[PDB]
């Protein structure tokens, strides 16, 4: 359970997170991680849990380590060990300089361009799928909404059959919220092995999808190998699969709990896009990090080459020292500060597609289902991991209450 202290690590910053199950988890995901920064905890703590690394518990250290790719790689980015070595995306794997040229061809298929004509597709699925549940009075929302609407998006996008999700979904989930069945490297190959045959049909037969733009693209002006191709593709998969599906739920639990701001955001629609930035500081999702390249003195603490260091993007906008009264929603806040889409040279290429999904979830299903709740009893459970998420979102409503466009 908790791994031998390395001989350079005092006890006195010896703090047994667990990030795959942390102690705190029935008071909310966020909560749970926060209590790392309650006033007695120091800004950088070791844990004995998942092997044993180095935990940024604040703002400040959390971006400077993003930034500073010279001693904190992106060679090994993942909690534990064996996850972060199997780890081989491209481009979150490498470091700049080499890293820089691949992020052109991702812009290419998830970039600003491809959601803006996207756009039509986005806005015709969420309003089908909420008009199909609005009658309900009820619903799932993980399997009913927050799942279907990114994915089916996603899958268009890629051009892969929708029925491929269920096995897909699994197998990404391995990778971020692991049931013990499959290691990450068993996950990460059972991708590949999806992958590798529909980029060489793609390499011999492009299409307009992103998987043959990618496969057949051009990285600074020479040809994409076939191993890159599929190391590019298997990123936007699980950015695809378990990135926005996993925010949409707490935004939701969040209004469903909420009557005052969704009445803000139906009186006041022109605050939506205020609203999601606020709600992706305050539910922010995310928990990757680094690995030391060399020994390095770091805020006092001596951290040694090859320690793994977590460097949770969820906790920079949480913190007080970044955001006062920071648990609290406003979606007035002047200055939002987040790291929620990452910090340093691997911010999210894939940003402009979610805010575009939760900015549309947000107006067309307020428009609909102005008034509902979480269903009577339910107790909401979150689930942590290198992307944090909510098991189960019985939402009820009175039909009554609600609006056929
Ligand atoms: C709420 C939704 C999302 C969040 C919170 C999020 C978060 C992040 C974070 C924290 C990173 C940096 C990881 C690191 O520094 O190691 C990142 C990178 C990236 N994301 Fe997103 N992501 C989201 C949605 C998406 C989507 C929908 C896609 C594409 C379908 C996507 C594609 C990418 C890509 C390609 C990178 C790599 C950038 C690079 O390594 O240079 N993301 N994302
Ligand atoms: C950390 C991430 C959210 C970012 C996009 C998908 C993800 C799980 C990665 O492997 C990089
Ligand atoms: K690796």
């Amino acid at each position: 359970n908790l791994a031998p202290l390395p001989p350079h690590v005092p006890e006195h910053l010896v703090f047994d997170f667990d990030m795959y199950n942390p102690s705190n988890l029935s008071a909310g995901v966020q909560e749970a991680w926060a209590v790392l920064q309650e006033s007695n905890v120091p800004d950088l703590v070791w844990t004995r849990c998942n092997g044993g690394h180095w935990i940024a518990t604040r703002g400040q250290l959390i971006r400077e380590a993003y930034e500073d790719y010279r001693h904190f790689s992106s060679e090994c980015p993942f909690i534990p060990r064996e996850a972060g070595e199997a780890y081989d995306f491209i481009p979150t794997s490498m470091d700049p300089p080499e890293q820089r040229q691949f992020r052109a061809l991702a812009n290419q298929v998830v970039g600003m361009p491809v959601v803006d004509k996207l756009e039509n597709r986005i806005q015709e699925l969420a309003c089908s799928l909420i008009e199909s549940l609005r009658p309900q009075g009820q619903c799932n929302f993980t399997e009913d909404y927050a799942e279907p609407f990114p994915i089916r998006i996603f899958m268009l996008l890629a051009g892969l059959p929708e029925e491929d999700i269920p096995h897909l979904k699994y197998l990404t989930d391995q990778m971020t919220r692991p049931d013990g069945s499959m290691t990450f490297a068993e996950a990460k190959e059972a991708l590949y092995d999806y992958l590798i045959p529909i980029i060489e049909q793609r390499r011999q037969k492009p299409g307009t999808d992103a998987i043959s733009i990618v496969a057949n693209g051009q990285v600074n002006g020479r040809p994409i190998t076939s191993d890159e191709a599929k190391r590019m593709c298997g990123l936007l998969l699980v950015g695809g699969l378990d990135t926005v599906v996993n925010f949409l739920s707490f935004s939701m639990e969040f209004l469903a709990k909420s009557p005052e701001h969704r009445q803000e955001l139906i009186e006041r629609p022109e605050r939506i896009p205020a609203a999601c930035e606020e709600l992706l500081r305050r539910f922010s999702l995310v928990a990757a990090g680094r690995i030391l390249t060399s020994d390095y003195e770091f805020h006092g603490v001596q951290l040694k080459k090859g320690d793994q260091i977590l460097l949770p993007q969820m906790l920079s906008g949480l913190d007080e020292r970044e955001n006062a009264c920071p648990m609290h929603v406003d979606f007035s806040r002047q200055k939002v500060s987040h790291t929620t889409f990452g910090h340093g040279s691997h911010l999210c290429l894939g940003q402009h597609l979610a805010r575009r999904e939760i900015i549309v979830t947000l107006k067309e299903w307020l428009t609909r289902i102005p008034d509902f709740s979480i269903a009577p009893g339910a107790q909401i459970q979150h689930k942590s991991g290198i992307v944090s998420g909510v098991q189960a979102l019985p939402l009820v409503w009175d039909p009554a209450t609600t609006k056929a466009v």
